[PDB]
């Protein structure tokens, strides 16, 4: 399991949408960002109201 941390302020304030929490991991020495979704959406950025 990669461990995982705060995103750069300008991911964490527009990245991630509908109230998910955006979220850092680092592979191979690259930072990666992901979005967790809050229940009822999906997407890359958690757009889609699933």
């Amino acid at each position: 399991t990669f461990p995982t941390y705060k995103c750069p302020e300008t991911f964490d304030a527009w990245y991630c949408l509908n109230d998910a929490h955006c979220f850092a991991v680092k592979i191979a020495d690259l930072p990666v960002y992901s979005c967790e979704c809050a229940i009822g959406f999906m997407g890359q950025r958690c757009e889609y109201k699933e």
